[PDB]
Formats: C-alpha cells, structure tokens, sequence
C-alpha cells in the first residue's frame, strides 16, 4: 500500500510533492491575485498581479511590472488561492478560467505530472521523456482501485473500465484522441499492457499466448501503418479501434483490430525530413544475402520511393533491430515462412515499380528503354514482364461494349504505376489486418473494450479529401462526447437531489454534420458522388454545384471572397479551408482493369489473393458503379458509432507540450489552442455554470471549523458543522447547496471561502511577529537607555571624549534603523487592527508596553536620557579637565622643591677652600640668606600644595590621598634632609671657627708674652 | 582475373571510367587552362580558365567572363592536361598546385574513388555513405599484389605490410591520422578485418578462438570510449595503439592495446548536442527491469551528467541493440557475469554521484540535505555513505603534522565529487584495457604489425593542455615521417643511378619539440613540472614564467599583446594559441586522499582493484614524489615511437570531405586546409624540387612517338626513341635525367610533352574539318555559276520578273552565309599554319582547289557570274516588254477588224426600203462606198499588222507562225466573209432595180398605149 507512504516510487513520481505538514503555518502569504496579459497582443501570454483594490465590480491590480491595470469582475481572471495549485483534478478548481486551468496544469507538468482529469476528461500531456510509471509495481497499485483513491493515470482509467464491464456486464470503449505526436499510440499500448495484465489468463499451453499473440499484433502494424515524420519520428498513418474480448468470467478470450483511413500516398512521395513506412527501411536493413539477391534488393540510396527525403534514419532506432522484432511478431501471430517472404516480396516489387522509368519517344507517346525495374517487380510480384508492360503504357480502354488498347503518355502512365503502388499497398495492409482478425477474433463473446486510437480535428495550410474525412469523424465523436458528459452530469445532480438544470449546452454539431453527409437535401458527400458519376466532370465542376448549394444557404458554408477552389465548412475546432483539388479522383481510387487482371494471375498466393478475394480487391457493391470512397468511409463510420453507442466511453485527451519534440518545455500558446479545440476548455466553460465544485461535509469541515466559533474539526455531524461555517462567514446562499452527501458551490464561492482561511492563518502570523519585533525593539531601547544612565566615563581626559565619541557613533548608525522599526511597527500594528475589523474577528489587544502609543512614550524616555547622557558627559570633561590643570601645578612645584633640594644640596655640600675668618667664616653670612628663603619656600610652597588639594577635594577627585601623601613623604625626607644639613655647616664652619679662634689666639698671646 | 576484366566490380568500384582505344580518341580539346581565384578574398577556393598569350615573363587568362587577368609565370597554378585527371598516385601530376591537388582528388571521389596515393601517404577521404569495397572477394583480390599492380585502396598497404613482415622479418606500423570524423576508426577496422583474412589460424579446434576475441575487443572500448559530438556521431575520445602478433609462420598469436588521454571530462560535462560515453546510454536503455532496480536506474534525463546537452538519442543506433552487443562481446573475452555487473554498477554509480546535490550549509561551507543520490552511489559502490559524505564535504588534510578535517564550500564540494567522477572512470577504462591485454597479450612474438589510430593537429577556438599534449605528439610523428620520406627519396635515385641530392628540411621540428620538452633550457613541459610544486604557484604565476623564458627569445614562442591568460607556439601547422586556465591543476590531478580511503575499503571486487592496485591508481612514484600528467605522458610518447622507430611504417591520412556529414559534398575549402596540415601538401612541394613524374622508357615511345619523326609505336631501343622525341621537342637536358630504367622529369615538364601531343591531334583535326568545309563549298560555289550563267529566263515579263526576285532573295539569304565560310576558312588555314609551325613539323598544303587564294578566285568568279547574270536579265525584261507592247498593237487591230466586219454584216443583210429605182441605185453606191473603205482596210490593215510581224522578228519572238495564221485566217474566214456577203446585198439590188426599170422602161410607153 504505497499509496500511504511519501517515500514511495508512487509518491514520488505521481503525487505532488508536498512539504509534509497537515496543520497550520504553511501559508505564510494570502495576497490575491489576477490572471492578465500584459501586453493584449499575445492572449496566451499570461502575468499575475496583486489585487491592490476592487470596488462595488471591478477590481484594480498592480502589474508584475508597475503600472495599475483595472478590469471589470465580471472579465476578470482570477489566480486560484495556493492549495489549489497542483489538483489531481480541474473541476476542483473555484475560479475557472483559460490561464487558471493552464496554471494548474504548468504546476503539475513541472513535477513530471503528465495526467490530470478534467470531469470526465483524463489530459495527458507528452512528456518527451521516460517516466518510471509503468512497471509492473505501479500496476499492481492501481488493481481495483477507484478513479478518485488514486492518482490521475491511463491505468487508473483501464481498471474502473474493466471493473464497470464486470460490474455492470456491459461494454467499455477507451476513446483516445490529440494531434500527431501527442501520445495516443503510447497511451493505447499502455492500456493493452494493463489489461492484457489483470485479465489475462496465465499458462495451460496455449491460453496464455493468446495474451502474447495480441500484444504482438501491435509490432506487425506499426511497421507497416507507421512512418516518421516532420510531427513524429513513429506516427500512425492510420485509425485504429483494437478492441479486447472477454467472456463471462471476466478473461481476455481474444482481439479484433479495424483500420482507417491508411495514407497511400506516402507510399509514393515523402516530405523532405520525413521517411516512406518502416518496413522499407527494415527490410533493406535486416535482410540477409540471400533474401537480397533473391529480391534484388539494394539499399535505401538507390531507390526513388525512399531516396527523396534526404533522410533515412530515425533518432534512436536500429532499422536492423526492428526487422527481427518484426519477424519475431510475425511469428508468434502465425504467420507461415511462405507468407512472410511472399510479403516481403511485395514491398520488394513496391520499390521496384518506382525504378520503372517512363521516357518518351517517338510518336510521344510512352515508351520504356529498359527493362531491369520492369524484371524485378515482375520476378517477385510472380506475373509476365509482358503483360504488366503492356497494362502500363498501353491500357484496354473500353469504347462502347467493345475494348480497344490505348497509349497514355509519360505522366500519365507514372500515376498508372504510381496508382498500382499505392493499390498494392492498401491492399496488402488490409491483408494483415483480416490475417491477424482471423487469429484473434472470436464470434461469441461476452463483452469487450474497445480502444479508438485516431487523430483529432486536422487543420494544415492544405486541406485535402482526406482532412475532411478526419474532421467529419471527430464531429461525430465530439457530438458523442457531449451527450455523453451533459448524461453524466444531470445524474450527478440528482444522486445529490441538487435542483438544478442546464440551460447552456453548446450548440450541437448536427448542423455541420449534415452539411458533410446529409441525405434529403444532399451534403457535400453526397454531391461528390453525384459529381463523381456523371460522365464528363472535373474538380471545377464538383466546387461550382457546392457553392450553389450552400453559400449563403447553409451557416455552416462558406465561399471563399477571395479564391474559387476552396470552400470552407465550421467544423468544432474552428472553421476548415478545403482545397477541391483532386477530390473527384480521389473519392474514385481509380486502376486500370488491365493492371486488375494482370496481377490477378500472379503466381503468388498472398499476391493472387490481393486481387481475387473480393473482400479486399473491391468496394461493396451498387450493381453497376461500386460504391466509391467517401460513401465507403461514411459506411464505416456508421458502423464504428453504432458499436461506441453501445458501450459506455472513456475520454482520454492528449496534448502535445510543445511543437519541437522537447521535454521540459510546456508552451501555452500550443496548450491553450489544443484545449480550445478538444472539448477541454468548452467544457469547463459549461460546468462552470452550475455547481461545478462538490465537497464530501467531513472533508469540508476538516479544513475550515476554526472560521466558525465553536465547531471541532472532528464535529460529529458534519452537515451541521458546515452550515454553521457558511453562517458565520456570512456566505450568499445563493452560492450553494446541500448535497446529500456533498456542498456544492459555484464558481469562485470556494476560492472566497479557501481566502478567508488564507486571512486569517495570516493574521495570526502577523499579530505573531509583531509581538517578537516589538518586544525586540522595546528590549533594546530599555538596555540602551540604562546604558546611557550609568555615569562612569572613567578618568581622563581622552576617557570621557571617547564615550562623547561613541554617542556620536550610536546617532549616526545605531539610532536611525531602530527609530524606523518604531514607525514601521505602528504601521503594521494598525493594518492588523484594521485587517481583523473585516475577517469579523476580535481587535486586537497587545501586551503591557506593545501598543504603537506605549512604544512611542518609552522612545521619547530613551531620547531624554540620551540628552542628559549627553550633558552628563560635557560637564564631567569640564570638571576632568579642571582636575588636569591642578594636577599639572601640583606636579610643578614638587618637580621644583625637588630640584631644589638637589640644587642646594650642593651648596651645603661643597665647602670653600682657603683657611681663616674671611674665606671661611666671613662666608656664612650666606646661609643666613638661604634659611631666610628655604623658610618662604616652604611657607609659600606648601601653601599653595595645600591650597591646590582642597581645591581637588573639592572636585571629589578621587585620588588625594597618594597626593597628601607623595608631600608628606617629601617633606619629613628631602626636605629635612638637606634642612638639616644645613647644621653640619652652620655648626661645622663655626667649628673650624674653632681653631681660628682658639688657635687663633695662640697669636694674640704675644701681645701679653 | 578481376583485375584485367572492365565488368568486374574491382573495375567498377575502384577504377577510373576508362575506355577501351588507346590509339586515338578520348582528347577533343586542347586549351590550357589554370586554376585561379576568383574572388581573391577565398584563398582556397578555385576556378579554371583558358590561357590567352603567355609572355617570356608570364601567364594571361579569361575567367568566366572577361576579366582577362594576368598572372606571374613564376607564380601561376596551371591546370594539368585531361589525361592527368583520376591518377591514382598524386605524384603523377606533373603540374603540382593545391587547387590541382585537390582536383585530382575530386574527380576520383565523384566517382566514389575515396582512395589515392600521394606519395608515401595513401590518402582516405571519407564517403559518409557506403561503398562495396570491403567484402571477403575485395579481400581476395589483394593477396601478393604489390602497391602497384592493383588499384589505390586500405587493402594493399596492409598486405604489402604484412608480405615485408614475413619477407623482411621486420615489423611493421600504419599509423592512421586525421581531423575527428575522417574515418579513422573505420580504416582501423579494416586493416584488422584484413590481417584477420591472411593471417588468422584458418579456423582449426579452438584456433579461430583468439580472433574471434581481437574482434570483439572492439566493440568494448567503443562502448567505454566513444561518444557522439558534433563532428563524429561515434567519436573516439582516445587515442589508441593496436599490435597484431603473429609468430615465426605469419599466424596470428596475439593482440596488445594501448589507450592515449582518455578525455575524462566528458564524464560530467557536454556541450549542446554531444552526448557523454556511450555506455551511459546503453545501461540504461539496455538494463532489464530487475538490474534497473537494482542499481537505481531511470531514464537518462534523470541524471545531471546526461541531461545537459539536449541530446540523447543517435540517427539509426538503437542504444538497447548496442548494449547488448557489448555484453555479448565481453563474454567472449572473459569477463565472468560477476565483473560485467560490477563494471555496470561503478557506471551506475558515477551516474548517481551526478546527482548529490550540494548546498550553502547553515555557515558558509557546505551541507547536504537530500540524501538519496549519495545513499544509491554508496549502495552500487559498496562504501559506507557514511565516509562517503564525509569525504567529499569534509576531507581531512594533513595540516602541520595532524588530520585536521575541513568544510569545503559548496564550489569545492562539487568539484572534488567531479573529480572522483573522473577518477572513477579513468581507472576503470584503465583497468578493462589491462584486463583485455591479459586474455590477448603473449610474450612470445615473432614479429607484429601495429596500427596507431590517433587524431591530428588539433587547433581549436580554444587550445588547452590535451591540445598541446596531441600537437607534441604530432610534432613526432610529423618527424618520423620525414625521416622515412627523405630515406626512401635517395633510394629511389640511387638505383636507377640518378645523381640529385635532396634537402633534409628537418631544422625546427626539432624546434617545436624542443620547446615543449625540452630539458635544458627547460621547455614548457620542464616548467609547468617545476612551478606545479611550487607552493601557492598560481596559473597566472605560470604564464608569467613562461614569458620571461620564451617571449622574445624562442622564435617558436609568442606572447599576445592583448590577452594575459594566453599564449602562442608555432606548430608544423600553424600557430596555435594555448589557454594557460587549469594546467596547474590539470598536470597536477588530485584527488582527496580521504576519498581513496572510503574506497580503498569497497566490498567490491573490481572497485578494490581500481583504489589497491597502484598499476592502476598511481602514476608511478619515484619515492620523493610522484610524475606528473605531462611528465607519464611524456614517457607513454616516448614508448610508442621507441616501438615506432623499430619498424617499417605504412602512413594513412584521413581527410573529411566537409563540415556536414553529407556524401557527394568534397569542399576545396575544409579539405585543402587538412592537406595543407596533414603533411600531404609539404610532401608536395619538396617532391616538387626533384624529378617527381617518372615513367618506364617503352611506355613513353608508346605515347609520345608521334611527336619525333619517323619514331615507331615500338623500339627495340625506348632509350632512344625516347631521346630522339625530347630532341626534336628541343627540351633542356636540365629538366630530364636519363635513368637506367626509367625517364625522370622536373615539375611541369610531363605536361608540357602531353600539352604537345594534344596539339597535333587538335592540328590533324583541324586540317580534317578545313578540307571537310572547303570541298563543300567550292562544289556549291562550282554549281551556283553554272546555274547562274544559264540563260533561259521563260517567255513574258513574270517569267524574267521571277528570276529577279530570286536573283534578289539569293543575295540576302543563301549568300551572306556562304561568304563568311570564304573568310573564315582562311583564318583557320591561317591559324593553323602558324600552330604547325610551333609543334615542330611539316606546314599543311592543301589540294589543288581548295586554299585561301584560290577560293578567293573561284568566289571572284562567282562574284562576276552573279553581276553578268543581271544584266542578262535586265536586257532580257526590256526585250520582253519591248514584245508585249508589239504584241498588244497586234491584238487590237485584229480586234477592231473583227468587230468591224461584224457590225458592216448586219448591213449587208436587209433591203426593207428599196422600192423605187431611185432609191435603189442610190443605195448601190452606199454599197460602193462600202467597197470603197472595205478596200482601204484590208490594205492597211494586212500593212501594218505585217510591220509588226518584222518588228517581232527581229526580237527573235519565235511565237511568229502562230500569229500568222491567225492573220492569214482572218482574210479567208470572217474578212472574205462580209466581202462575199456584200455580193449577196448586190446581186439583190442590181436584180430589184433591173426587174423594175424593165417596168418604167415598158411602162414609159404611156407615151402612147
Ligand atoms: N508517456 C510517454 N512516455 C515517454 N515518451 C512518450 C510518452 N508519450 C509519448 N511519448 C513520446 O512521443 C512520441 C510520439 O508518441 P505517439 O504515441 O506515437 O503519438 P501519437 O500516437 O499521438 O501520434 C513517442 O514515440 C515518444 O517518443
Ligand atoms: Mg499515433
Ligand atoms: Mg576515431
């Protein structure tokens, strides 16, 4: 059950990627948005702008670009909200729109999602590439598993097929349809793999190789009915309706296959870049020198059907390879050796008969120089060189009831052979495709699914014969289709017991199927056939009875104001220009009864049988003039609705990502057009009429209760919970309806509802990172401001001017991104406010200091305190700056009494030199000068020390003490030092004054000796 | 014998269209033609024109239109003589240009002639389209065959290598060069499909066992080493040397292999187009459903190394087919199934190690939050994810003496992951290699023959170091090849005794090679080994070095002005700018060594041996260090021309016809630039300087004899003859040289011959057509005067008047065309005088009649009998209608005569009033009256007619007796008619009057009564 798993290949590889997370807080954004064109020249290119405002109806955007745009509501193009990006489903989309849908299908192709349904649609978009979502896991993931339990998938749509045909024991059809390229052939092996998966019977020998004789059928047509070309390296030049058997056990019992419209042409002529059909190339690639030379083969260089292209390889392919898987088919289907080389034989003549050159000569008539060509087709085709000589430049014409032979020229005797190929061909096909019915097909059969594999509405430059056929065809499927869906989906409305009724519906397309084969009056098939009978009549005459038909008598006709072999006809898709060129021929298929006959003794059983059996020589059979092409076409058309109207369809839409065959590259001009032309978008634009979104109650309430008051999102009665969440928001009734088990609303009444939830989640987150900003701010202002009311600024001078430096920093950096945050908040504080007035939800109530008016006064403290910090630092540089010039003096004067007590110490300590009371003593009459000024010099100096210190004081400067103390420490040092020094001079020269006295005397004695 | 059989496919597929007379018919023309450019601006784009007047100094020529230019003799490119065209041996050429050269090589390839020698080279030009040349008859045909006797093809060099080998007991080499996609690789091929054919064991026991191996080598490292780029859809991005071994008898006994710069970075990236290695692509295509989940496959734009280019597919591969192809191969190698799936899961890993995605971590380093890929890479790997995720993001270095682990940026993180990546696969392409060569390889050799498959001179936008890696390779090469091509030269003259000495031209490849290699003074290489080990050396710290060694010194060295990351060196092909970005890196190599560790330690057996095995994992280590990229691609060189230089070599030069892949396109631009590089035009120009044209004696008599005199077809003696043709042509001995064998001629020489022999059959033509024109017109001018001077111009004015008239139309349309041919014949009797008179022989002399001078006389004559033939019939119309006047006087006499006689007959025919004798005989004399003009008429009437009847006499009017008669009738039927008639009218009034007077007269006799 890896459907249950993120991990799984499933959910890798079919879901859309998720972020894992089921509850709240995964919308971060609920902006609305509009669908424009930014410039209406490319209406497919598309841009989404904000929806900036809207009025009473019509809305205002501001463009991806910038200019506003306005539009009236009624043709705007509304973005579906987030959670709808990625629906495995379109009709789940509310705003259904052109650039909506293509949207979502952008979203999920860029994931690798190619299928997505649409209502009863499955689109699949090419993906270029190989996605791991068909192995043999992924199938056994989808057995019996319903449409809506799992993922969009062509196996999805296989099982709930095959378990309707057991269920209901009635037919199924698988209608697959697009353009060349887009992926219908894939698709439908896809769906042949799955059943031949869940249905077929295992071994028993010889039960289960049926499941491999059906699976091998496909190889076979391919290589014939398959050809590359400028859309598509292997398109199908054919219609294809397989359709599988079972019986009333529910088993594969067997298979039929049925054909259309194979394009002979290409057997005869290529568009440069393309390739004639595969098995050419196989057969020339994988024969071997036996089969070779016994068919006289060459290679691709050397024959004119092949050798015109300038192309004979295809990207990835091995020619080689392919024509042993060919083989290998073959095989298993049946096919005998003898018939394998008798069709090989054929494709061999095929290229031979357009070696055959036509010269002219004389008489200008047509003649043939040379025979090899001639030889070699006739030596494998198993018929005279003589008689195919003759049936081809000279022909039997009969004039009357008798045959006389005729001489057609070189032209003309070209398409003769040109005509032989291209019979050959068809016919050899048709061969194959009875071949591998008769192994296949059982006549009693319970029931069986049916798979149409034919292309869409064709619309080329040129529009031949064969354009029309195709186009008429889809108008039939189309037509088909919407009874089909408008059937479906009134039983939907009443399964519900929804009142409601269409009163739309889309024009039908009976009209312009009639004017194409309608009977009583006559179409235009009708008249090509009258056109086409009587004698003498070209394709002039054929245009001419149409105009005169139907222009300006038939809406849906068309005469070309500018071109008379053209007509036009307004088919589903747009109107088609036909060119009449051809048709008269064309709806003939004309060869010469003389070819018929020559072929007709051909030595060869698969040959002979070409030309014999009339099941596949002719057409029906009128008793005169055959039934001709297009009435044989009509015919089985006829036949092929008559079966799809007797099964219950499927509708599988492919769409071709772009017009280069690259993957990654999903181009809406392409997309857009394909889905204005395959029902796709016509069909959105009729449900979008009613009630096209339909939820299950529990589902609806799971995912919106917390809009409504009280409801859980478990609420046991969903029915109830519902109706009081459309209450509370107030919904327009009108918008709704109570299903029995579903809601319905209608277009864009879901997306309103989804936007409201949107609203809300947003306004949650909103309230939420306002509150973590706010409080950021508020935090950081109240650091800032006790920042600024601290007084430290430290000491010096440089100190505080560099905290005066910082403020200046913090004004010029700091400041402003948090002012803007104050200003910011309040904006978004208001918006909120008012944002929760609608949404009808309660106001909002911040916390204590959150409010834009509280945050606004604590701003207001932070910027007073940012001035007082600031005068705070202008006078603390006053006073630090003061205390620098006291300390500057108070240094000054130590740094002198200092210098002095050193200046002086060498006065006191130095003594004179000379003995007696004139250099000795009558020289102290200086220290009495000296004492009398270190007696001043103390007086004034420590004055002015004590007076500097009370001053500093006074300044509370923190820092007197070490002052007071380096002084005293002087003072009872220094100072008393050399103060005291003074004595050993003043005590020690009255000393020496001793002995100038006393024996100084000794010389005074004399006077009394 | 194929060979001499002009129906056999040898002839058809191999040899130029020929004829079947080599007497005389197959040169019409003979102008001299020569190549020029007709818009100067294209220097390798040519036309031919015809030579107007040489000069004793130079050339004049006429475009292709009448731009006469003119040319230095010295300088001119003339066009080689019809006969020269689709030799198949260049050197036969006696005119060598370029735009000759290249001529020659086009008018074989138009003919599918894709092989042609020049010189020692055999020149392969590719098809781009398939050519039946290689089947096992082709084989055949070239057993024994020297070089010589059979056509140009791959074939004959590898037999006569491999008739030397066994005859010489020498080895030998074919060394097969060229641009990408010249076809190489398939050349390679065929010369090993060839060797396998003469010398592979026949097919005994399990003898035809070890070719079937050396075949199936191929397909292997094709698989490994191919990819599709956008010159070659199956590149070979790696050079290669293959070694057939054969022992003693010539069997085949082994096969070694050696691979040349694997070009590792195409691994994790390509450009637009191009695809990574071809086993990517066949994994995942080829991988059945289990291995695909089993190595976590998916499709290949899943994988960042396989989805970058926009390519993924190749035109007409199957990359399914080929990988099975491959697998296949392997078995019959060797590799055990267990191998092959651990070669598949290392592919598959490296796959996945694209996918990590690394991203900005929650720093500034790198962090990995999807773990898938990784997880997957270490699964297949068989390595802890654990270790792995380390590794790469947070690698430990070896940081001063300790592990200290790192945080690499998200830049650094993905580059080391590019760098494993390429680790991984060089290693494994390594390892099957070795693998390969153990199963093949045998010590025990007689001799081998190796083939060299490896590009040319490669000179890209942008030029990096692989560049200069490839272009020093071909410096030696180039080398190697004129050392073998000035050896062989002397041969040639040396036998057949011719004394020339040759130049040795070898002075600065030496040059080159020296300044790459080159040791002291180191060469580029020397440095880029120096400043790799340098610490924090930068590139732009490299290309500063090596410009202060070689800018302005080395003249082979060049330093741009503008560019600074750039540098230039002189190359054997021309200057080659190399981008010095990476090369530090790049000769560097690394690679973590934590992430040698996580490996070192995989439980897988082949990992193991790519991380243990250091002959895988290493360079080699001298011990102290390690040898860089440059310095072990400089020691693989030097093995491979070691081994070279030890044979007798074979050389192959692959050209590519254009820029497109397309057949039947050669372009003179693309391939003469590779003729100008490849070495082919060099060769030319010194095979030039010699006596390149030399042919065997007897052959040059048996064409040129009719050049000297008297010289028969045959000779005993061809010397000679010979001589006696170069005599009488009178040609300087200088340009000659008498061989013993064979004559040698200088450049232009051969041509000038042959030039001369066109000239008298274009002489011998020229005097056929003359007399052919001459003999007709005399023998009309002969019979226009015998016509002319007739004289019988009929009978009345029409008759003469029509001769005028045609005598008139004759001169304006019969003659005017007859009177050039008169002087147009003479300027060719002229001309061609004066041509005889310049090949040296016998001046033409017509035959009596025919010459200029005597057909002016016979025209004169003409001339004179056309004016002698008017003045006839101008004196002719005078004497005519001299007659009709005579004739008309004629007629009205005899007209008015008869109506005369007519009207008096009437007269002479009534008598209703001649009742009286008076009125009686009064009307006898009216009737005597009438007698009397009747007289006077047929008097002068009979006069004057019988005047005119001699005046008509005398203009010779010989319709005279008829008008007699006439006359003479008249005057005998209705002229004596009336004369009688008169009578009767008499006799009737002579009567009535006599038988009435008889009445008066009786009647009168009332006289009485
Ligand atoms: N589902 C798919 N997965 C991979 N490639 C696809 C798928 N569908 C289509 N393609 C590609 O588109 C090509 C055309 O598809 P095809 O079915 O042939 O187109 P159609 O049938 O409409 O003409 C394919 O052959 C293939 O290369
Ligand atoms: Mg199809
Ligand atoms: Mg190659």
């Amino acid at each position: 059950n890896p459907i249950h798993d993120r991990t799984s290949d499933y959910h890798k590889y079919l879901k859309v990627k998720q972020g894992d997370s089921d509850l709240f807080k995964l919308t971060v954004s609920d902006k609305r948005y509009i669908w424009y064109n930014p410039d209406p020249d490319e209406r497919d290119s598309y841009e989404c702008g904000e929806i900036v405002s809207e009025t009473s109806d019509s809305f205002t955007f501001k463009t991806v670009d910038g200019q506003d745009r306005q539009v009236k509501k009624d043709d705007a193009n509304q973005r579906n909200p987030i959670k709808f990006d990625g629906v495995e489903d379109m009709s789940e989309l509310s705003y259904l729109n052109e650039p909506a849908v293509f949207h979502n299908l952008r979203v999920r192709y860029n994931q690798d999602l190619i299928y997505t349904y649409s209502g009863l649609f499955l689109v699949a978009v090419n993906p270029f590439k190989r996605i791991p979502i068909y192995t043999q896991e992924m199938v056994d993931i989808f057995k019996g598993r319903r449409r809506n339990e799992v993922a969009p998938h062509i196996f999805a749509i296989s099982d709930v097929a095959y378990r309707s045909m057991l269920d209901d024991r009635q037919n199924q059809s698988l209608l697959i349809t697009g353009e060349s390229g887009a992926g219908k052939t894939e698709n439908t092996k896809k769906v042949i793999q799955y059943l031949a998966s869940v249905a077929g019977r295992n071994q028993a020998n010889g039960s289960g190789v049926l499941e491999q004789q059906i699976l091998q059928a496909n190889p076979i047509l391919e290589a014939f009915g398959n050809a590359k070309t400028t859309r598509n390296n292997n398109s199908s030049e054919f219609g294809k309706f397989i359709e599988i058997q079972f019986n009333n056990a529910g088993f594969i019992s067997g298979a039929s296959i049925q054909s259309y419209l194979l394009e002979k042409s290409r057997v005869v002529f290529q568009s440069e870049t393309e390739r004639n059909y595969h098995i050419f190339y196989q057969l020339l690639a994988g024969a071997t020198a036996e089969e070779k030379k016994a068919l006289h083969l060459a290679g691709p260089e050397s024959f004119n059907y092949l050798n015109q292209s300038g192309c004979v390889d295809i990207k990835g392919v091995s020619d080689e390879d392919e024509f042993k898987i060919t083989r290998q088919a073959m095989d298993i289907v049946g096919f005998s050796q003898e018939e394998q080389m008798s069709i090989f034989k054929i494709i061999a003549g095929i290229l031979h008969l357009g070696n055959i050159k036509f010269e002219k000569g004389a008489g200008e008539g047509a003649v043939l120089k040379d025979k090899t060509a001639l030889n070699a087709a006739s030596t494998v085709f198993g018929v005279n060189p003589s008689v195919l000589e003759k049936a081809l430049m000279e022909p039997r014409i009969l004039a009357g009831r008798d045959l006389v032979a005729q001489h057609l020229n070189v032209e003309k005797s070209s398409s003769s052979r040109d005509a032989l190929v291209k019979a050959l061909y068809g016919r050899l096909f048709l061969w194959l495709v009875k071949k591998i019915n008769n192994v296949l097909c059982s006549e009693r059969k319970a029931y069986f699914i049916g798979v149409l594999d034919i292309s869409g509405f064709e619309i080329f430059k040129v529009n031949s014969f064969e354009q029309l056929c195709i186009n008429y065809t889809n108008e039939k499927l189309q037509q088909f289709f919407n009874h089909h869906m408008f059937k479906v989906e009134q039983e939907e409305y009443l399964k519900e017991k929804i009142n409601w009724t269409f009163i739309d519906f889309g024009l039908d397309s009976q009209a312009t199927i009639d004017l194409i084969d309608g009977r009583q009056p006559p179409g235009i098939l009708a008249l090509l056939d009258e056109q086409s009978v009587f004698p003498n009549a070209t394709d002039n005459t054929l245009i001419t009875k149409l105009h005169s038909h139907f222009s300006k008598k038939n809406a849906k006709y068309e005469e070309p104001r500018f071109s008379k072999t053209e007509f036009g006809v307004t088919h589903y898709a747009g109107q088609v220009m036909y060119e009449i060129q051809d048709w008269l021929e064309k709806n003939k298929d004309p060869l010469q009864q003389d070819l018929e006959l020559c072929f007709k003794d051909s030595s060869d059983n698969v040959v002979t049988k070409l030309f014999n059996d009339p099941n596949i020589a002719s057409r029906a059979k009128k008793g005169a003039n055959f039934i001709t092409v297009a009435a044989q076409y009509k015919e089985q058309l006829a036949s092929l609705m008559a079966t799809l109207e007797t099964t219950n369809p499927h509708f599988v839409r492919c769409i071709i990502p772009n017009n280069k065959q690259l993957p990654a590259k999903l181009e809406d001009k392409v997309v857009l057009d394909q889905l204005r032309c395959n029902g796709v978008l016509e069909g959105i634009r009729i449900t979008r009429k009613g009630f096209p979104n339909r939820i299950i109650y529990a589902d609806f309430v799971k995912r919106y209760y917390l809009l409504a008051p009280n409801v859980p999102r478990d609420a046991e009665d969903s029915q109830k919970a519902t109706d009081a969440v459309l209450k509370h928001l107030n919904i327009d009734p009108e918008q709704y309806r109570f299903g029995i088990t579903k809601i319905f609303f209608r277009a864009g009444q879901l997306a309103r509802i989804e936007e409201a939830r949107e609203q809300r989640l947003g306004s949650e987150q909103t309230k939420s990172d306002y509150l973590k900003r706010a409080n950021e701010l508020v935090q950081w202002i109240n650091d800032k401001q006790a920042s600024l009311e601290s007084r430290d600024f430290g000491d010096s001078i440089e100190s505080v001017q560099s905290f005066m430096n910082a403020h200046k920093e913090y004004k010029k950096t700091e400041k402003p991104p948090k002012g803007q945050e104050v200003s910011e908040l309040e904006a978004i504080y208001n918006s909120l406010q008012t944002k929760l007035r609608l949404i009808k939800r309660e106001p909002f109530v911040a916390p204590a200091g959150l409010t834009p008016n509280e945050i606004d006064s604590t701003w207001s403290a932070l910027e007073k305190a940012e001035q007082e910090h600031a005068e705070a630092l202008r006078i603390e540089l006053k006073r630090q700056k003061k205390i620098a010039v006291l300390l500057q003096k108070y240094n000054r004067i130590l740094k002198k009494l200092e210098n002095w007590a050193t200046t002086k110490s060498v006065y006191l300590g130095s003594n004179e030199t000379g003995d007696s009371i004139t250099a000795v003593q009558a020289k102290l009459k200086n220290l009495e000068a000296f004492d009398g000024e270190c007696q001043s010099l103390e007086g004034q100096s420590n004055s002015d020390l004590l007076s500097i210190l009370a001053q500093l004081t006074e300044l509370n400067y923190n820092g007197v003490p070490e002052l007071t103390e380096r002084k005293d420490t002087f003072f009872a040092q220094q100072w008393t030092g050399v103060k005291s020094s003074a004595e050993t001079y003043k005590n020690t020269l009255l000393a020496e004054l001793e002995r100038l006295q006393k024996i100084e005397d000794l010389h005074h004695h004399h006077h009394h000796h």
